[PDB]
């Protein structure tokens, strides 16, 4: 069986690393010299606006998936008529636009921040009038790592936020500021028949809008049950196949959906070394029409390497640390790898402190 | 850092799968179409007898290793004048020839089968006269998965064995049958300084001369200590860098060396899913000059897929089984994949029984001899 992946970045790289032992063959649409190239059969560089060329490429294979939900859902629909793509064009359309995403949650009784579509300064003033400060003005599309956002903390900031973000061609959303204690994510995988394999919750640490740490299992049965029930709604309504990621704000026993990603996600990277079947192996099993792997998990912390990464010789000296370099060119803010560590004892805690020392030296956000 | 591997088969494939997350780049010398191709940066097909061309290929990279010790040690010596190769040409020269291997062990007081170099029928008759039947005649070089052997049980078998094997250009060895209870292997990895990371013993089951199952950790403190001491001697004598495998026959509390392989080995494949750092990741760390990874292990069974392999859908349905297909075309006796399973509870034991049933349906071994004792 041949699997095509739209994108040749680190998610594609890790999908192939996980799926290749299953005896599957991987092909990417992307740039030669992107980091998945050395671990897949072929990489083909086709401009995504050339729909017919993309469809022709995809038809060479048995099933297609993608690493970035910002791609055209109309493109996915065109491919999916000729060869299966998972997950769905609907999941892409909804997840890639903050307003559509929030409206979808609202329609299905799923809690989120209060939100308003913003198409003018007057509309923004009304939103602040209706829903209050503090608040965040965000681009509806293409935001990542907290980019394209302006936190409004005063009346004065309203005009300032509008002036900064008004020219976003795909529009803007007002979000009420959520007072939460911490953040967690639910990753799960759904197969062709709608069966879902759940991972435990992971608690995620952010700095300057970028995830820097993720730790699982976050043990809280009330929260886990709520997160699973939300995931079940999304899987059903999207007719979803593959790994799905849901990010939440937590306030006490209350879960508030922040956003979703219809793909393997940074907050599940711990599962490479902490679950019987990682989020990557399970995404591949799902789309390949295979039964999902067991997801029994053990305590694991994942640390991101942003803007740089410690020298391999220094990492290797911490002999329990599992190294995941993506072999990417370092640049400010760029995710170039991560480190996983199972946490069982004091030696593990020591190695974790050492990893943190090294990351402090290499990080550039 | 760029690592060149001589060979593009499943061992190279698994070295790259293990080493690529460390940020290392892999290149193979082998045939395009070989199973490592899809997981390495490049594969280059050069005839190994073309020494200058091989050396030129190797000099592109920062360190070289190899997946098959049957290659020319003189080739490795030539490469190593200009780019580091691990492990050493000495390890290759000794390990690749059954007579040199046995003689090395004998010279270091390490127990082996009784053995005799066989270069004529008369020499074989004398070996039988001196050491008895049953016995095995084996090629000194190129043997693997039991190939190049003839088990001698009767007087009439003596001439047959000689006639089947006598054309081997690199000669033959007689071995007396060893009285043993079961077989274990010691896999370990040595770094540039001489530190050794040890795996627990694995207990290995063979059928018709090919390994079919491997289970670790095999707990026996007395045997494990003896195996480690033997490994230490070999690492020191070979100035060894990389993963090393030693196969033993066990009789009570005694270890008899069967043979060694200067490489990752089939009996260590369990470590992909049963150790903190697999034999493959550790081989890569060793040759790359890195500190070795922790080898803390958990109970795991490895089952080989020979000839054929069960359908992926059937394997995936046993949801704790870890699938390692090499993506190789089925052929009688060919190793086309393996399966690993951690064993902690009754559900694991159930999945183990079910996966063994699937393997019994897919297996096609190319057996040539029976080794019952
Ligand atoms: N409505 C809100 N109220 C409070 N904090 C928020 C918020 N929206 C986002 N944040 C904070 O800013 C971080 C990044 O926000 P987003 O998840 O919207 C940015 P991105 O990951 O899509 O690029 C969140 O993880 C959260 O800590
Ligand atoms: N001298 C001996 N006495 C008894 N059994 C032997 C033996 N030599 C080999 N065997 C049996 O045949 C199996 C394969 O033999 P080898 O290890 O020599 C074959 P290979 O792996 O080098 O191709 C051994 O694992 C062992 O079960």
């Amino acid at each position: 069986m041949k699997i095509g992946i739209i994108g040749a970045g680190q998610l594609a790289r890790m999908l192939s690393l996980a799926g290749t032992p299953l005896g599957l063959e991987f092909h990417c649409l992307g740039k030669n010299g992107d980091c998945a190239e050395e671990v897949v059969k072929t990489v083909t560089d086709i401009e995504l606006t050339k729909v017919n060329d993309v469809v022709a490429w995809a038809k060479q294979f048995d099933v297609i998936t993608f690493e970035n939900e910002n791609i055209s859902h109309e493109l996915i629909k065109a491919i999916n008529h000729e060869v299966s793509v998972y997950p769905s064009a609907k999941a892409i359309a909804i997840s890639q636009d903050r307003l559509l995403e929030k409206s979808f949650m609202q329609d299905h009784g799923i809690a989120t921040a209060k939100f308003v579509n913003i198409d003018s300064l007057a509309k923004l003033q009304s939103a602040v009038d209706d829903h209050g400060l503090p608040a965040i003005l965000k681009t509806r599309r293409f935001g990542y790592d907290g980019k394209g956002q302006f936190v409004i903390r005063s009346q004065e900031d309203i005009t300032k936020a509008w002036d900064v973000l008004k020219d976003a061609p795909d529009g803007l959303i007002y979000e009420a500021f959520v007072d939460f204690d911490y953040e967690v994510s639910q990753i799960c995988t759904a197969d062709l028949k709608g069966n879902i394999a759940f991972y435990p919750l992971a608690r995620n640490t952010h700095k300057q809008g970028i995830i820097v740490e993720s730790e699982a299992p976050f043990e809280n049965v009330v929260l886990a049950e709520k997160a699973q029930q939300i995931a079940k709604i999304l899987v059903k309504e999207f007719a979803y196949v593959g790994t799905l990621a849901i990010e939440f704000f937590v306030k006490g026993d209350e879960l508030i959906v922040n956003e979703i990603a219809p793909r393997v996600h940074n907050s599940g990277h711990w599962s490479i070394d902490g679950a019987v079947t990682s989020q990557f192996e399970n995404h591949v099993r799902a789309i390949a029409g295979l039964i999902l792997g067991d997801t029994t998990s053990r305590k694991t912390v994942m640390l991101n390497c942003i803007g740089g990464m410690p020298a391999t010789k220094d990492l290797a000296a911490l002999d329990r640390v599992k190294i995941h370099s993506y072999n990417k060119e370092p640049r400010k803010g760029r995710k170039v790898g991560h480190l996983n560590l199972n946490l069982n004892d004091e030696t593990d805690e020591y190695q974790l402190l050492q990893v943190k020392k090294l990351i402090a030296l290499s990080e550039e956000i």
